[PDB]
């Protein structure tokens, strides 16, 4: 064992018990006040409280970083993403492409580049598990109609025809074994459904991957969102540049503000203040290891309008943002390959920020942090979303595994024994989530900390060959 | 990395931030609460938080046991108490008697057990960083005239006898480098004092003893407790006896409720239910990690009256105590021998327990906290005082050091800056401790988080002839 493992190990737990010890004090003399005289007693003890929690989740990194376990989980991490983009890029470069079981993929989704490029994704992990090579076609692309090389590299090298023997639309991976060449469609139409989806992830890989990162599952998605968004020479030369142009440094925290067509439609309107007080809350734990120079943010919205707003009422904070980016996102100017690459720029610096604070009901947001986890060994906790937890649209059902029992206190609330499985809907960031017990039929919230995630493994193949 | 070890940690870490979501949610909501409203809310805060923070008090200790942590602990803990009975064995029994030199200590301080037992143990340490061998005389015990071989073995099998070329009283290890025999006066009025003192630990120890004692200060005094208390075979076989008797088994809670001559002199009178809260708290936690049969509290007092007030009050729980042993404990028949055995036994069997709830005012639950170090590999932590911290009559000042920085709320509160050192007189249990800055020789409270402890070495004699 370690010495400082040991310190830390019982620094956390010391600064648990006076924790605890704090909290019981001020309680008691809170049930003894009222008005502002409560009010104001209130305000400092959340201040104090924040500390403490910090020091202690300060004292929670170096535990798992101290005595070599850092070094370690890098090294692993980068043994399991060399790993798997060997295997895609293995399975995206046959030798004979006119033999070649292949899957086809049409870009032209009816939604926006996040939820577009997850389609792809989609489209990528079914044909991982059937041993297909993707074909991805994308003329008429409504972001860049030369298609899917005007920004990224092609899928493959050496497979980039579609011709075939046989040909037919997805029916299912029996059926279909003799078909060389099938079309599938979006999940929202796909039957039957494979088992090749999120949030699972490979059998072969659950041990390890538990191991190294908190959540596998965007692990694995991130894999290959990272070999799809390989860019062309000149977007590789673009982002080089716009780091540079934008003074783009660390430390740095990203923010996504979606709003316009998504307000009303899909989530809500959240001031600014919702965001910074989350960014506020990160730089002070920051702090707390490291020398902060300036306060810095990339801020990446569609409101152009919203960085003046931003500067001004936070004048200590340096903005970093492309305002005609925000601009070329505009309704009116989307869907364009200058809008395309604005949205690319965007998501690249928030991947690349040491922390995200969005909204996960934005596709935006998701393929940003998806992207995260390629740049980090165990990037999960890196976020704080203002509603959605994370998810992938079209997944199966995303469950959860009661670890301690829970006794309804309203009507709203659930109960939970041990054991029992609860789909979850989300975390409301308050001590609660939302879920269904699905052993009863009943929804409603139960405590975030009561549950544990019940990870999902699918046999995928493993392509030997590829070593 | 082990996956559980990892799991682990990632749980305590998602469990403290659900707990500050918690905290901050319900928080918001009682600063708009009034009267019963608000004290009916603020109580179910509490029992909702006292079993979350019990959740991560349980992740935190079975991440000290997870992937072989325990087994090497207890392994390592072995062997450092192997080794220095070891040395202290063969520092007490040299071959010639004659020509070894020796320290003299008469056990008749003017106090309680518990005391004078500290008084040796002071002698003890003192004759070790010297090299010499420890004579105790101990005719005319107040609890038993007949000496200290009443009850305990003998503290050498080979030099018992005084006699010496030369002999004088302490005057100073460099005075007394050709003096045989030194007579050592009550640390009270003791000058010089010698480095080989508590709290401080061998320098040759530190680094093993600070990977695997939370609180090494204590283990160094244990190792001499454990041996002067040796028992006799007749003690031992009473101790066995007692045991099966009073039917002590597992899971069992000590607690030391000291009354009579203490209160108003050295301490405050407790109610039973300021015990009963702690041990209460105890048994929710170990409930988290085993099947709890029935709830067992040991009870040592002085107060004979107690224990049907406790049955009484507390009809869920099964007290074990020895009332006679109570009534021996009396002003007018505690300097006897039937009531030394008496508090030796509650002694032990506050020592076995599997915690101890008490006030460490008394010397008596400090001796039993210290037996309890040599029990198991890391038992600093199994304890909880109503009043002092622990402390050994005599030690040298007591000193932490100030890692987090502490602007004063009140005039009541001291300031702090990182690195200043804080002479700490105790804590409160609320968060907040007692002490002075000795940078600024200012005194006050500080919040009991933001320090951390200057564990102090002396240069002992390492006794490597010992092998
Ligand atoms: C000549 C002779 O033979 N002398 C012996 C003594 O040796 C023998 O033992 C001595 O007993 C005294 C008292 O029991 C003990 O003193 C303590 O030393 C502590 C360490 O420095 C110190 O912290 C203690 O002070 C606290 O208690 C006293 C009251 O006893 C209060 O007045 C203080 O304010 C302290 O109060 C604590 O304060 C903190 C912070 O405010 C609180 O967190 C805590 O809850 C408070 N606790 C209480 C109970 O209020 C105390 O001064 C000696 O260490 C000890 N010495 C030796 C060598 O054993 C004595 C035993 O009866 O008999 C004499 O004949
Ligand atoms: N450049 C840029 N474009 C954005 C931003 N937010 C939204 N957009 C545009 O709005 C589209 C929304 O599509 P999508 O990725 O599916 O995300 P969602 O509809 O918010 O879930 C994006 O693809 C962009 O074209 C932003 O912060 N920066
Ligand atoms: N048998 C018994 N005796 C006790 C108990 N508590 C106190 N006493 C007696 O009271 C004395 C107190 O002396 P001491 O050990 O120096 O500790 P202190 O005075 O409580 O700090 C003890 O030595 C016992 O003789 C108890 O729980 N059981």
């Amino acid at each position: 064992l370690g010495k400082d493992h040991e310190i830390l190990r019982r620094r956390i737990e010391n600064g648990a018990k006076e924790l605890w010890f704090f909290l019981q004090s001020e309680l008691k003399k809170l049930k003894n006040l009222e008005g502002n005289e409560l009010q104001r007693h209130a305000d400092e003890f959340l201040l104090d409280l924040g500390h403490h929690e910090r020091s202690i989740m300060t004292d929670l990194y170096y535990l798992s970083q101290t005595d070599g376990a850092g070094d370690w989980r890098e090294k692993e991490a980068k043994d399991l993403t060399e790993l798997v983009q060997r295997r895609i890029t293995y399975l995206q470069n046959p030798k004979d492409c006119s033999k070649a079981k292949k899957l086809v993929c049409n870009i032209n989704k009816g939604c926006g580049y996040g939820c577009q490029l997850h389609h792809v994704v989609y489209c990528f992990m079914i044909a991982y598990g059937t041993q297909r090579t993707l074909i991805l076609e994308s003329q008429n692309w409504r972001y860049a109609t030369g298609g899917w090389e005007t920004v990224f590299r092609p899928v493959s090298e050496t497979c980039t025809d579609r011709s075939g023997i046989s040909t037919g639309h997805w029916s299912g991976e029996v059926k279909d074994k003799n078909v060389q060449v099938v079309e599938l469609p979006i999940v929202d139409s796909l039957h039957p459904r494979p088992p090749y989806l999120p949030l699972a992830v490979p059998e072969d890989l659950a041990d390890r991957l538990v191991r190294v990162h908190g959540d596998p599952a965007v692990w694995w998605v991130s894999q290959f969102v990272k070999y799809l968004i390989r860019p062309q020479p000149w977007l590789e030369k673009e982002i080089e540049e716009a780091t540079k142009k934008l003074g783009f440094k660390h430390p740095v925290i990203g923010v996504h503000v979606r709003r316009t067509d998504k307000v009303g439609t899909e989530a809500a309107f959240h001031p600014i203040e919702e965001y910074m007080v989350h960014v506020e809350e990160h730089f002070q734990l920051l702090a707390r290891r490291m020398q902060v120079d300036k306060k810095r943010v990339y801020l990446a919205t569609d409101d152009p309008s919203l960085l003046k707003e931003a500067k001004t009422k936070y004048p200590n904070y340096e903005f970093i943002s492309d305002n005609s980016i925000s601009w070329s996102a505009g309704l009116h100017n989307r869907y364009t390959e200058n809008s395309l690459r604005g949205v690319i720029l965007d998501i690249h610096f928030l991947s690349q920020a040491d922390f995200l604070v969005c909204t996960f009901s934005s596709q935006v947001c998701r393929v940003a942090y998806e992207i995260m986890q390629t740049l980090h060994p165990d990037a999960s906790a890196n976020f704080h979303s203002l509603d959605d937890i994370y998810y992938f649209g079209g997944q199966n059902a995303h469950n959860q595994i009661a670890i301690y029992a829970h006794q309804p206190r309203t009507a709203d609330e659930i109960p939970m024994e041990p054991g029992d499985i609860i789909g979850v809907a989300g975390n409301h960031w308050d001590g609660y989530s939302k879920g269904v017990n699905r052993k009863l039929g009943r929804t409603g919230l139960y405590p975030s900390y009561k549950v544990r995630e019940k990870i999902e493994t699918v046999k995928y193949p493993t392509y030997p060959e590829a070593e």
